[PDB]
């Protein structure tokens, strides 16, 4: 529910933006 | 992993979101 | 502030999650 | 846009986490 969804985000959220950035350069 | 990341997208987030706002309107 | 993120995300996500998968695939 | 999902990714997104986080604690 909301705690585990909060806790991915948190952890998984900062390498999903860089991965994103990176593949739009490409 | 970006995997983890984008099943909590896919089905946590719109129910957080849904959450969000009823707490909003309280 | 938040009613602006959750509108971007309402709407966004969506293109969102599918852009990524199809990245994914590639 | 993506570019406009990503931007609130980056900076909307987490203070929305820390918002939930607070009226989770209420």
């Amino acid at each position: 529910g909301i705690g585990a969804v909060l806790k991915v985000l948190t952890t998984g959220l900062p390498a999903l933006i860089s991965w994103i950035k990176r593949k739009r350069q490409q």
